[PDB]
């Protein structure tokens, strides 16, 4: 019926939950909003997204419009023991706990195929890893599935690229790259999330230290600038030279890893790109560099060369391992180099993870309520709606918002209603 | 064969120029690269800049690339007079000067638009004044004008309303819209010449005073940022609930002008919109507030209101006006409400100017050399010349950008030359 | 008899010994210390009693005092302070230490009397954080004040009581300010507290921090650090102080400054650090948003009103430990972190040690100073000179990488001054 | 015989006065003086020489001067400072000013020697700004040295020079040290300058300043407002400092802290905060980018070898006033801002009026405390009361609208301190 590591957190999970939920004005809305006219009636939606105190308050939310859920976590130690027993207490099946294998990771994905009542008929992935195994392993449930919604960065480039390959058999929204998830969740999450993961794990000083961020996306923007709020000095490296002029015009230097590598203290990878930390980088690092990723997948650092070529290997406690090296320094990894802000924290908090998961929501409403407008394609949630979700979250900031007058309305060829900007407008 | 205030600035003038090309690395290239090849031959450019020395460096850039240029303002006080002489000296028409009236600014315009070898082919304007001007004006010159290139966010918002109305006869290039343009001059440009501007004009402290900013687009939140930098307490107004919680999440208290009029010693106006500072706001204004706007038409503060209701109005010096209302207190008006950064200061650093200019001469090369690719409508600049533009930059600042290996390339499924990014991107 | 130590978990003596090897690469004053002095011992004879919090970057302060030839005694300075792996590694050494996180008001008394008495002796040294210690002696035990050479006092608020007692004449041990060392003051209380309050709220609650109000009630070198941190993450940060210097400093950075009167019916987040009591109240409580976190950072649990959200809360919702959620009559709920006790070290593991590394180092010399050269301290409380503060900072320069400029023969000479330094005046505050 | 005044343009005076009257609305730290001393007049019989910048903000402390009964004669401490239209104003206001921009070295010490007799008598009191009126007196004057009751003196090189004065017994006159006040050093030397620096490079360069890297030297008060701003723009900002403890600050904020000749290679701006001699020489000049901006915003023009630049380059076009583009023999460039000398007010205003309103209150205590209190000052060098420094940051919250919390009686008792203050120690350093 379901599968965590203790369910006697259950009670403690649901405190934590009672919690989030002033936190989270966003999704509670919807429950306002949705609870008597259980728009998701007949869905089945099967998740893969990391089990935490957030994620949580979206599963509730869901059934609260009337669906049944199934719960997988997306990476093997971003969950949250308590929050998933409070899910499981509730009468949901969740398989996902702290600390999985790889056969234990994919046996979970696996449960949240199949409902009582039939096949999964709806997909909530991010990274796509639930996406890619109904493709690959099981086609055979593609046409059941009425629509998917993508969470991060990573699992939308490869939505692009399985569409492109006209692999991409079901129709898909881009959660991520509505406003109100990118330029919030991606960049506001880990600016906040970021420096948490590397203090539980090593309650190292920032200030004084010089910290290598790679990558300056909107992850990399919010690690910088945490980073740099409590005193690091920060060193860019950079593929797109738009990126790389927006990091040199915030007092950032911009250089390469090879460089790089000689001055840190402490290295972030933001790229979502393999091969950023190499072993003739970490032969040049500084004693007790700490080492540490924030990219979807565990790729960008080359952890098996430490394993391979190190003289030991002293574990400190649960994701925190410290090499030593043939060279005589160390060199302190962090959650094997699995994203760091939920594998050593409790990831984002959840006033962002509310902005995120209002637009899930609307996403996996858009896709069973109204299937006709999303045929098989990557497509995008309209700005009306992401304005919505932005606007949901004003009251619990005390934000007093400005309404147009007809006057100005009309001088300027816009609704008071909005939406207040054009398709191509960045923010 | 040219108006300027005094030819006699144009020693000065040439100095100040020789110091803005090392500061404009990107336009030098273009010189650099197509001197030789002369794309922009048979092309004669009207302009309607704001004639500045690095309005200077751009014209003389379209000319090493073999067109006609003849220059003109969009507005009455941005023209710097050593700037205009330069170019007037070099053999080019140029009709702009320091405090124009009305008449003469809309005669300024009316020089530029006939060469010697024929009327004008090319428009490179802002705001759209020339735009609109040729099209109500002049329209048996519409078809002889092969395309046009609009440098501002209100130019641009006016050729959208002009395309869906059907009256945009000639194709146009958003060159706002490139991100080296929106997302560096917008922003980075008003944060460094908004406080100049004022300091120029009332050399008052920002460090302990309330600021208001009416509005936090690109513009906005530049001038946010600087005023805090100095140590100012900055209140956001916005009709957006996507930026008004971009700027929530940043520290700003977010509120109307209706309350805020009430508590800012100092008011910006960056919204492009009518109506934002009016009389009920200036009456419950403390005492000596400094007004000024920075957005492109000075239609944001309701200077009429001053003027017809203020018991005196005393001029401290140009482009400061110091207004004593019925309450006894008093208003301080920069630029008699138009643009405070070009009005009381030099606008934006060369820099920045070459990063939009580096914009504007491919989008001058496109329209006259690739006609082809852009019928009638309003189009956009490829990502792949928009990182040209900023790639152009890195060397001046001594940017060290990392190129992408065959593997990590074909991991990401992009290629090593670009684009890096795809077009939904927000940077 | 007397037991040798007392401690929460021995087992994890473990685990504190590699936090305390890992600690150390981050602590160059200390290490420094223990290079130059390994040798000479000047501590030797002397019996430390040491009350302050045990966590690990204390327990590297306690081995360096031993390999400089001392014996030491321990106590932690706060009930909820203590990291229990880092007293394993101590009491596992063979160092008497009695401390462990969560102790009542009557074992916190216990645990400091345990570190009186030595094998060979009573204390003739104190190193001392709030003055617990420094007072429990001079009333509970006045007559083992003569045995006693000097005070070293790590905190604004135990070097304010110091001077308050030698003002009324009670003071019997001369005593060195530590807190007021440049290397202290404007780095540990600032640049420490810049980043353990954040720390101690999130391992708490995990709230957002960004969008919120929060009000940090006083603004000296705590609560400059504290609002520099908020604000930083994007909150909008509201200020409280009765200095008008301090409040102009605020203004001038860009803070809203006003009373808690006004600013209890804004904050979603309130931080005190005054060091005084009655600064959030009843009346406060009672205008709070709902789900308010409240919690304090000065010295001692006595700025923020507990006792009154004890009585007059309808519930009392323990969410985890140090996290405790009351409901008010209002029917909205209050936050509150640590049960008042300070929040980075209660919910949290205190200030990063390199920082750590400068405050200590001071308490070294200190107790050097103090131990070795008596005659220079008569009964009073006495700054370490600037030479010795300015040393301080020199030996974490390289950690840093920092490379410091030397002045030529003829710069000193234009100066007036050393090229060795001291390089300011007395009453230069940096 | 003797000239009334001497100024650039008598015809800039109704402008002058228009400045004026915008900058007493933003002094209220003087304008509160004005009002409750007008009628007492207690500088009556004071013949004040005051050598200090002639800007606006001069003015309305000079016509505080008068406003309280004294007699003013005043000039530039700056050849470059002088703002004409306010000299204007106070020329018209018939008070003796001797002072305009661009003064030869030669006129600036004829400037000072028409301030030093009065109609009915020489100078009895001193106002002065780098001791350059100080010395002149101790030096060619002696004789008037018994005449005179005090000196009150505004920036760090100066009250560095006093106290070398009173170490070596040349100095004969009692001075206070208004520089270190907490309301002057804390805020007139940070905050100032964080504005009055970028204002200055601006007007002189337009400049962009985001993606530069710029070297500052020195990380005192100037240092920290000079550097704070830079890195407001977008600039990354290096620093180099000879204290170790500076140094650290620098670091802990997260700047790159390194020698000269290592930054020379790297800066494309670079500013000198130090008052020390020979910060950047012809070895450095040779090894900068092209078209480097330097400037010095130290008290004066010897921390940047301007001599060098002008014997050993092959080209020097001026650009316009107070801005010189030389060409070296590498054919690189170097733009030299105001001649070396300080460039906020040598390109620009100098500090915003509301930040020198703290630095002339405190200028105006200073006066009548010397003037009508001397036998509290012997021959030495004196602060300010705290508790009138915390007077002139008082007057300053009202504008800022600042609401300042009250001490309850309870509060108090239990800090050991009166309501009214002074609340801090003297070895505060805030
Ligand atoms: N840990 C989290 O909670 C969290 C949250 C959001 C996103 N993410 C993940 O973070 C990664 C990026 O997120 P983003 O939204 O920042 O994407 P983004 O595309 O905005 O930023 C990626 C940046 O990496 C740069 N880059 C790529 N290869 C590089 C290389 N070899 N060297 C240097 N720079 C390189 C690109 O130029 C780009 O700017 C993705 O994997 C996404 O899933 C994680
Ligand atoms: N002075 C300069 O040198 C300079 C440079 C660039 C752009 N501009 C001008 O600045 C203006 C805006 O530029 P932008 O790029 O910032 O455009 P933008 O659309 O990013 O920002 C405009 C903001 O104004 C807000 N707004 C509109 N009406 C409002 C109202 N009544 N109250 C509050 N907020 C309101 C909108 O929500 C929007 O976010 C345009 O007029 C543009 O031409 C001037
Ligand atoms: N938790 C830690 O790690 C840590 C670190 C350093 C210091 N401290 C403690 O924090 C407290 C403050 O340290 P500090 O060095 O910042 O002291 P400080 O004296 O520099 O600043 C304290 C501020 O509180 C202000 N204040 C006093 N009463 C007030 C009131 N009723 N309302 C508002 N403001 C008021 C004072 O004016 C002063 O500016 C002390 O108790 C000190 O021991 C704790
Ligand atoms: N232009 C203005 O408006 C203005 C305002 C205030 C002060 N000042 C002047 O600015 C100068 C500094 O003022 P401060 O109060 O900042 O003095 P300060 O002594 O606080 O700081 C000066 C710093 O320079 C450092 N230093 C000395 N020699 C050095 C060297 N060779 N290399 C690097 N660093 C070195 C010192 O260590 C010190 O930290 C003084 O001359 C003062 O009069 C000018
Ligand atoms: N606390 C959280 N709960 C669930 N998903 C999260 C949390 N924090 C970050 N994420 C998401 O994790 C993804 C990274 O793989 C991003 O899409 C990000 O939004
Ligand atoms: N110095 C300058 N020279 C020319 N155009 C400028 C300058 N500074 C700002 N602008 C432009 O002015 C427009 C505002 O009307 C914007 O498009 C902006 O890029
Ligand atoms: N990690 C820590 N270990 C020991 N003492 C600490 C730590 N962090 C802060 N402190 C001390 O706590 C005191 C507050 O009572 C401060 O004087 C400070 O030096
Ligand atoms: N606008 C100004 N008017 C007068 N003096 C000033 C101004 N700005 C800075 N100063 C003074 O210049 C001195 C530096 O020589 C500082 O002590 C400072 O007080």
């Amino acid at each position: 019926p379901y599968k965590v590591a203790d369910i006697g957190l259950a009670a403690w999970g649901r405190k934590a939950l009672d919690i989030a939920e002033n936190e989270m004005p966003g999704l509670m809305r919807m429950r306002e909003r949705y609870s008597a006219s259980k728009p998701l009636k007949g869905a089945r939606i099967a998740g893969c997204l990391h089990m935490t105190v957030e994620t949580a308050v979206l599963i509730e939310t869901l059934v609260t419009l009337g669906a049944e859920v199934q719960w997988s976590s997306c990476n093997i130690f971003s969950t949250q023991n308590h929050a998933a027993a409070a899910i499981a207490k509730a009468g949901i099946p969740v398989y996902a706990w702290k600390g999985e294998t790889d056969e234990e990771y994919l046996w979970c994905i696996e449960q949240t195929l199949y409902f009582k009542d039939g096949p999964l008929n709806m997909i909530l992935d991010d990274g796509g890893d639930l996406t890619n195994l109904i493709h690959t392993k099981y086609p055979q449930l593609l046409p059941g599935i009425r629509g998917i919604s993508e969470e991060t960065t990573t699992g939308v480039h490869n939505l692009y690229k399985m569409m492109a390959n006209g692999i991409l058999k079901v129709p898909a929204i881009n959660v991520n790259d509505s406003v109100t998830k990118s330029k919030f969740d991606n960049l506001y999450g880990c600016r906040e999330s970021l420096i948490d993961g590397i203090k539980r794990a090593t309650d190292v000083m920032i200030a004084g230290k010089v910290a290598v961020v790679a990558g300056y996306g909107d992850v990399g923007k919010g690690c910088a600038q945490a980073l740099r709020g409590f005193g690091a000095r920060v060193i860019i490296t950079e593929i797109d030279p738009i990126n790389a002029l927006q990091a040199a015009m915030e007092g950032y230097e911009v250089t390469t890893m090879d460089e790089a590598c000689q001055e840190g203290n402490i290295f972030v990878t933001t790229t979502g790109c393999i091969d950023i930390i190499l072993g003739r980088h970490f032969e040049q690092m500084k004693d007790d560099a700490i080492v540490c990723n924030i990219g979807h997948f565990d790729v960008e650092i080359d952890v098996k060369w430490l394993n391979e070529n190190a003289v030991e290997k002293v574990n400190i406690k649960p994701q925190v391992d410290r090499y030593r090296l043939k060279n005589g320094r160390r060199i302190i990894l962090l959650a094997e180099g699995r994203l760091v802000n939920l594998g050593c924290a409790m990831g984002h908090p959840s006033f962002v993870m509310s902005n995120s998961f209002t637009n899930q929501v609307m996403a996996q409403i858009e896709l069973w309520t109204h299937p006709d407008k999303y045929p098989v394609g990557v497509h995008f949630l309209p700005k009306k709606l992401d304005e919505a979700v932005a606007c949901a979250h004003l009251g619990k900031l005390n934000v007093k918002l400005t309404k147009l007058t007809e006057k100005q309305a009309q001088y300027l060829g816009m609704s008071c209603d909005g939406p207040f900007k054009p398709d191509h407008y960045r923010y």
